[PDB]
Parts: C-alpha cells; sequence; structure tokens
C-alpha cells in the first residue's frame, strides 16, 4: 500500500521504520507523500488562499480582454470561451526571479521567498536521507547537484479547471520527470496523481496538508539505477484540487552528473553535463545532419 | 414560474393557452424552453455524439502540440495545463461554409447541413408565431430580416470544461444579444444558463432534448419595446453541459431594421441598417476625431 | 514650404518671427519639425545605440526560438520568415514603469529615465509657447491636463523593417492622434511620416538630430479648434528609418478637457473627461444596448 | 565560378557538358540553378502576380484587424506595427490540399495544380539524369523516395520584408536541407541565397526565369556522402526578392533511404525510414527516459 510517510517521526524513536518506509518508497514506489515535513499549516494555507487571489484576478482581467477581443469580430464572449489554465514559473536558485515576475503583491512575492527557502530545506533534508539509505557521504547529492553557481530550484505555480469527461483524458501520454527531486504541494486533498505501476494506474491517496515528493531520472543515474525515476501523470478531478505548486530541485546546468562509484558492482549508467540532458530533452541536440547519421547508424 | 412550452401543441386543441405562454414569455420573461419542437431526438442525439467525437480528437491533437511546445522550454506539459476550451462557427445563410471548415468528417459536415435546414425552419416557425401574437402579417419578421441576399444565420459550436470555483464565476457581466432571435442547443438537461430578472439570477430549468429560445435586439426595435431583449449569461456547471451549439437568426447585413409602424401609438424606437449596429457594437463606427466629437457633444 | 523650427531661437532676438512660425504651424500644418531643441547629439545617440543593441538581443532570439518551433513541425526555419517587428511602451507618469518592464539592460533602463524627464520638459516647454501664442495664462495646458495624479506620459519605442513595396503601402488608412502632444524621435534622417494637407500626402522633410511634434485631438478641444488635429501616417521607408520612440504627453485619465472660455466668440467643442474620449476610442461605450439605442436616433 | 546550367541543352549536341556540369555540381556545390527549364515564363509570371496578388489581401486584412486590436488597447496601429511576413503550404502528393486551404481563388488553385504537375516532372527529370551521372538505373531514385503511397511533395509560399540591416542578419544559424530534392523559385533576379563553402559565404547568382535546385540529406545517404547536402542561409536583400516558392521533393513518410548498394566500396551512411529521420529531427525521438540513456552512453 501507497507509502505515506510522516517527516517528524525521524526524530524521534520510530526513525528506522521510518528510513525503511523511505527506502521502499524510493526504491518500489518513486513517490511518497509527507506529512508532519516542518512547513507550518498556517504558511501554507497562506500561500494556497494568496495564490487563488492572484489566479482570481487573472480570470477578470482574462474576460475583460475576452469580450473585447469577441465583440471586436461581432461576437459575444461568454463565460463558457474562458480559459481557465493559466500557469508561471518562479526561479529560486542560482538567481532568484520573484522580484521580476509580473502582476504580483509585494506580500505574495515576499510569501514565495519564504516558501521557497523552506522547501530547499526540506528538499535538501530528504537528499541526505536518501544518501543515508544509498550508504552515501552527507550532502553527496548536494554537492553533486551544484555544478558551479548552485542547483536548478524553482516552482510551477498553475490554476486549473477540472477535465469535462474522464474518457477524453484517458490514452494521455505519461512521463518520467527529468529533474533531481519533486515537490508538490496543492490545496484540497486529493491530487489526481497517477503512478503507472506494473502497466496500471495507482492514484496517489488524498492528504491534507501533504507534500507529494518524487525522484526524476537524474537520481536514477547517481543511484545506477536503484531508485528508478517512474512513470506518472497528473489530472484535474471533478471535485479535487484546482491548484498545484510544482517545485523542481534539479542539478545546475553544468552540473557533471554520473553513478556514484560506491554504488556499481557486476548495465553502468552514462555520465554527462545536465544541460546536454536537458538539451536532448528539447531536440536542440540533433539540430544538424552529422548527429542525425550518428543516431541512425547505432539503430 | 419559467416558460415550458411543448411546441406541438400549436397544432391540436391547446393551441390558445400555448400561443399565451409564448406571448407572456416574449413579454415578461425574454426567453422559453421548447420540448416537442419537430426536431427527432435521433438527430439530436446524432449532432452530439459527433461533435463530442471531433472535440475529443481536437484535445488529444492539442495535448500533443502542447507537450512538444512546453519539452521545447525543457518543462513537461502536464493535462492540467490543458486549454479544454474549443469552439468554432458555421456559417448557414445566406452563404453557406460547411464545406470550408478545416478538419471535419463529411459525415459531420453533412449532419451539420440537415440541422441547420431544420432549425431556419423552426426559427421561421417561430417568428411567424410571434407576428400573430402581435398582430402582424405572415412573414413580415422573415421579410424585414431579408435585406437583399437574405438573413444571416450561422451556428457557433462550442466545448468547454466546468468553472473551477463559483466564486471566480461571480460578478461577470451580463448581455443582451445583439441579434434576432437565438436558438440554443445543449446535451445534459443542465443549461447552466440564466437570465437576470427583477435584479436577481433566475437559472433555466433542466429539461432534456430541449431547444432554449431566447429573442436580441432586433426584435425589441422591430416590436418598438413590447418584446424586450433580456440580460443574460451562461456558466458551465460541474456536473451540467459541457458543449453548446448556438444557433443566430440574425437580420442580413444591409437589411433596414425598424419599429413595425402598426404598433406605434403614442418613446419610439430608431431606424437602421443592421449592419451600422453591429459595426457600432464592435467599435468600428467612432474610429476618426468628428464623430468622437458628436458622441461627447450629445453626452 | 513644411515648418522647420530651431527652438534655440526662442532665446534670442529672432523669437518673434520663431513664435509665428510655431502659430502658423499650428493652426495651418498640425506638425512642426524642432532642431536645437535642448536635448544633446549625445544622449540621443546613445538611446538610439543602445535601443538598436536590444532590438538585436530580441531578433537573435526570436530566432532561436522560431528555428525551434518550426523544427517541431518538421520544418527549417528560414531568415525570410522572420517577424522583424518589435514595439514595446515605457510609462513615466503619472506612474513609472521603467524598471518593471522585462530583458532591458540596468544602464538602458537609467538612459530612458534620464530621456523621459528631458522629454516632459521640453513638452511642457511647447505648451507654454502654444499658451503664449493662444493668449493664455502660463502653465493652463498642463494645469488642464493634469487631472488629479497628473498628466500621461510614456514612450513607444518600436524598431520595425522596410515595407517590401510602395503599392501594398497605398490605400492604408490615416489617423488623428487622440492624445495631447506627441513627440516622435528617429534615427536616420527621413521619417517616413505624411501629413494629409488638402486631400495629398506631403512628406516630413527629413532633418538629423530632429524631434518632430504634432498636436492631438484634446488641443483641438482646448482651442476650440483653432489648433486642429492633422491626419497623418507612419510608413517604413527602403532606405530612410527603422527605429522609432513615440512619446505621447496626453491629459490624465480623470482630467476634465473642455474649450478654454476665453477662446470662444459667436460651434462650441464638447466637455469631457479624458478617460471617456478613449473609452469611446477603443469601443467600451456601447457594449450595453440602451447606449446602443440613444446612438441609432442620433444618427 | 557558380553552375549555371541550361536544362534545354540535355537534348542537343551540348549533353555531355551539360551532364558534366551537373555532375560537378552536385559533387562540388551541392546547388545550381537552371534556366529553359521547360516551365514557360508566361506560367511563371502568372504564379507571381497571383501570388503578390493574394499577399496585398492579406496584408490589407492584416492591418485593419491590427488597428481594430490596438485601438481595444487605446493605441493607434501605425503601419510600423506591421507584420509582413506570411507564409503558407500547399501539399500536392501524396494527397493534393490545394482545394482546402483558406483564403485563395478558384483560378489561383487551379495554377497551382498546374505549377504543382509542372514541378513534380521537372524533379523527376532530374532525378533521372542524376541516376544516370551516378550510374544507377532509370527512375532508381523515384523508386527508393516512393514507399507506399508514393513521394511527399509540397510548397512553401512566403512574402516577406527586407531585413532591417545586415548585422542583425549576420551570424545566424544555417542549415542543410533534410528532404530529398529542393526546388525554389523566386521574383526578380537576386535571390539573397547563400552557400557555405569552404568556410565562407557564397551568393547564388542573379538570374532571372530561374530556379534554383539543391540537394538534401536523403540524397547524401543514398548516394553514400557522393553527393553531399550543403550548408546554406537565405536572407531577404533591400532591392532584391521579396516572394519565395519553396517546392520540396521528399520521400514518402514509410519509404526506407538506404546508400544504394552499388555506390559502396571500400565509412558506410545509415539505413532507417524517412519519417524517423525527421521525428529525430523534430525532437520527437527522445521523448522517454530509456532512449536518453542510449544516447548519453553513446557520447
Ligand atoms: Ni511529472
Ligand atoms: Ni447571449
Ligand atoms: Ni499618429
Ligand atoms: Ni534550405
Amino acid at each position: 500500500n501507497f507509502p505515506i510517510i510522516s517527516l517528524d517521526k525521524v526524530n524521534g524513536v520510530e526513525r528506522a521504520a521510518t528510513m525503511e518506509m523511505i527506502k521502499d518508497a524510493c526504491e518500489n514506489w518513486g513517490f511518497f507523500e509527507l506529512v508532519n515535513h516542518g512547513i507550518p499549516r498556517e504558511v501554507m494555507d497562506t500561500v494556497e488562499k494568496m495564490t487563488k487571489g492572484h489566479y482570481k484576478k487573472c480570470m477578470e482581467q482574462r474576460f475583460k480582454e475576452l469580450v473585447a477581443s469577441k465583440a471586436l469580430e461581432g461576437v459575444q464572449a461568454e463565460v463558457t470561451d474562458m480559459d481557465w489554465e493559466s500557469t508561471f514559473f518562479l526561479k529560486h536558485l542560482p538567481i532568484s526571479n520573484i522580484s521580476e515576475v509580473p502582476d504580483l503583491d509585494e506580500e505574495y512575492r515576499e510569501v514565495m521567498r519564504d516558501f521557497a527557502k523552506r522547501l530547499e530545506k526540506l528538499a535538501e533534508e530528504l537528499l541526505d536521507l536518501l544518501c543515508e539509505n544509498l550508504g552515501l557521504e552527507k550532502g553527496y547529492l548536494k554537492n553533486a547537484f551544484y555544478g558551479s553557481k548552485g542547483p536548478n530550484f524553482g516552482t510551477k505555480v498553475s490554476n486549473y479547471p477540472p477535465c469535462p469527461k474522464p474518457d477524453l483524458i484517458k490514452g494521455l501520454r505519461a512521463h518520467t520527470d527529468a529533474g533531481g527531486i519533486i515537490l508538490l504541494f496543492q490545496d484540497d486533498k486529493v491530487s489526481g496523481l497517477q503512478l503507472l505501476k506494473d502497466g496500471q494506474w495507482i492514484d496517489v491517496p488524498p492528504m491534507r496538508h501533504s507534500i507529494v515528493v518524487n525522484l526524476g531520472d537524474q537520481l536514477e543515474v547517481i543511484t545506477n539505477g536503484k531508485y528508478k525515476s517512474v512513470m506518472h501523470r497528473v489530472i484535474a478531478q471533478k471535485d479535487g484540487a484546482r491548484m498545484s505548486l510544482a517545485s523542481f530541485y534539479n542539478p545546475g546546468s553544468d552540473a557533471v552528473i554520473y553513478p556514484a562509484p560506491a554504488l556499481v558492482e557486476k548495465q553502468v549508467y552514462p555520465k554527462f553535463v545536465f544541460d546536454d540532458y536537458m538539451k536532448l530533452y528539447a531536440g536542440l541536440k540533433f539540430q544538424a545532419k552529422e548527429p542525425r547519421f550518428e543516431a541512425m547508424k547505432a539503430m
């Protein structure tokens, strides 16, 4: 059954069992849901109410523009013509950009700086706990993620409607995350997040004040396939969550990722610079003919 | 209570009462819901299933493009990033364009030609019934709508998600329709359509296999304010309709609209060409300075 | 012949003749070209080189994105597929926004603050010179433009290619400017700006280090038709200017514009709040039915 | 010096020398310019005048929309705000779509059907001439391009302004064409097309009534590197061409491309299905993690 982990229990006598759940989650699920994670409910509830406030502003503004755009063509804009989807990204590390993102309150910007510093601390704690389970030095993964300027840490803030009906959302393509460790905060209890475990869809159980954690492709490389990045997809439920803060703690652009030499005995995962993996992901690496001829010879 | 009108009863002994409901609806509601309207359930159910099929194709295509667009920026497209709103228009009269609209099946195009001819016949029947209640010649409104080339008749086909939550949709601007007579076919029974009667929102009652009819600004002019066009808005409900075919039967561009001289005794509504009203609606009429100076002198 | 005015000559013995040219320009041309205007060539040449630098960055960035967008569809982006047009606005008064506009250098932002303060001083000087020619109190127009928070002052920065060929640009719609006083700085000497004087197109003569000034609709109201806002259009020449900084000094949103009572003897121009004129200009004023019925009755 | 080839001379006594020029062009230039190519000047001049007519319609329409869009925001659209770039594609083989492309005259559609049939005949002639020079069977390349349904043949029609200045266009990325054989028809004599021969830019010489031909990546594979696809880019000149019809004759999606076994003695170019090469080109092939791990191991 799905790993739900009370993170505070790692401080007390039930540490061995809690670290075991994390080990089990990392090896067999690629995902776990955290509660009692050292981020107050007051802080999370602030983030929710404020983000929903910003969203409400954007939709009232968007409708005024739609009515004007549509009226230009001699057509009445209905409320049913609304694009309810809104998403924007907030970079934190190595260079923050919360001061430069358009159309935010100063008190909103300040709470997201507070939210980001809290999350990188949680992210870095979890990586240390992983380091311990793997039998590795403290801060090995933080070190490996660093590169020169430091690790890439940012947050995708999204607000969205429910899906019109399930059968449309069926047959949609899933993915594994290319990054390092990914921390999802949502409103409600129902995430609408599904894992593809043994050919079948398992829903992430609903939990209030939770943070859902999962491991990306980079940690699979570093652990030499031991902690695998798992196939998944998020879908908006009819009476579930309609707000998602997805914070990605990835390696820095120039960080050289490779399997930790300790975790290699008797195939071997590759060595590469993180930006090149992301450049492959975005289709930039085969923009000339000679590379394409290499690739077609390999196949 | 809201006028629900069985149109077949106009053929039988209960005609007087049915015409009375239409008169009451036209004068005090500006809206009525038709059942038994001479369009088979089989024909409507075909239109629904086929349109939803086309919509499903567009969303699977749209997601493939989104995943590719987002991957270009080194970002994973989630299903929650989907724009579920899709809308396109089908002109019928005076010049049909169902053959030229991109990405439709031939069997779909053919059903919409069949659907359009059925609706203009219903539209023109209703106008005659209105002519009778007003004490006017048969086909007076059809005549008045004609102009030179004939009346404008088309259909807005829309598919959309539910609204994330009510409080966002609250405070949204309502309208009266600028056109002639407007016929709304929907799936489900719940329209999500609201009238603004005496300062308060009244929902259009849910009815299966119904066509909701309402009168636009042009009929108010022609009736000299007797049949007023009513304030309204449509909002997508959480478990209501998610498909809307809104067919507008408006006057032709060059049609001269004015109050029928019979309906004038002891202020008088204006005379104008329909295209000029629509050019005013779209803000094209005050594109030069001299017109603006006229308007500011009037205020 | 077109009014070219050396502004420094207003300090010396040739003031009467220079003020006469301004009077003539304001009454019979609606336009004049300033030289020796109290903005150093060094300051203007800085603005040019820096803005062209920012533009070059945007086009290299835009092409990288186009190549990626087009490659997504299995198509090679040619250089001939480039959208060379780029335009952005910089608000100065009442609230500056040069700090918040994306993708600018700090040294660029700082020069535009310096450029803006210089131009509002020039703008306000010219309005005083107009006040003198009209026989009005010093700062009357600045006062009238103020409202509550102060006048609207901003700058449209544009970079663009030449027009493919003249015959495409022929038959294009001209305008008068809705605002107050409009100050155009360009690179090159050839503006590509044309006036519509007595039914015929007159080119603004080419002059290096010039600022082209023209009067908008608001000054025509305030002068009771004496200083008329003139029809014009700007067109990119094959070997002329390819950069335009158009700074608009308009009245504040809440400023009540009306003909100065001194300038009224034996029709009278209207009184209105500036925002309402701009709301009429944008087609927002006839978004409901009752207003439209007023307008159609007037016609 | 650049290969300019009179194609009619292949019928007469000067055939050996003309075929030698084609061999030289194919081996050392990857490009040649055809004259007297069996497409009348009357037919080409029709294509030019008609396409420019369609373009003029689109720009007058685009400006009307821009003026309305910009006026919505309380801003005057200048002619200098125009996006002059317009481009659309016309599929011919295996399935024509000239009947379905929006906003074309019937007489325009018909001329493009006539133009397409002429070009595929020219394309297939040239491939036979190449087959002869390579020492291959007649129609070997046409056969190899076929797959199941037949070869992909279409035409990119583009209209565009000149580049604002050269130094912006400098440092822009060049390419080789991924397709088969590519035939460029232009107005004017100046193409603005440049080859990257021995590290340096060579302009394609200006010639009236010419068709510029070049070889893509697929022909390099089939010839086992003998006929190489050459680096190039097209740039709009200040007083050169402003219209480009680029017709691509590529292999069919399912066509298996590989080096002709005759042309292999003592590295070997790869075998692949054409769609997979184009799927690699568009970045779709590394959308999952396992493929990316293969690619990073190879590097
Ligand atoms: Ni994910
Ligand atoms: Ni409506
Ligand atoms: Ni202007
Ligand atoms: Ni090319």
